[PDB]
C-alpha cells in the first residue's frame, strides 16, 4: 500500500496504481504541473 503522502492509484481518475495503507487518497488535476497527481492524504 501507499504510504504518508505517497503516490496512489484511483478507478475514479482512470489512474492504476496502489491503495493508501491508512488515510484517504487525493487525486489532483491541473495544468500547474498536475497530470493527475494522486496523493496519500
Amino acid at each position: 500500500c501507499a504510504s504518508k503522502n505517497e503516490r496512489c492509484g484511483n478507478a475514479l481518475y482512470g489512474t492504476k496504481g496502489p491503495g493508501c495503507c491508512n488515510g484517504k487518497c487525493i487525486c489532483r488535476t491541473v495544468p500547474r504541473k498536475g497530470v493527475n497527481s494522486c496523493r496519500c492524504m
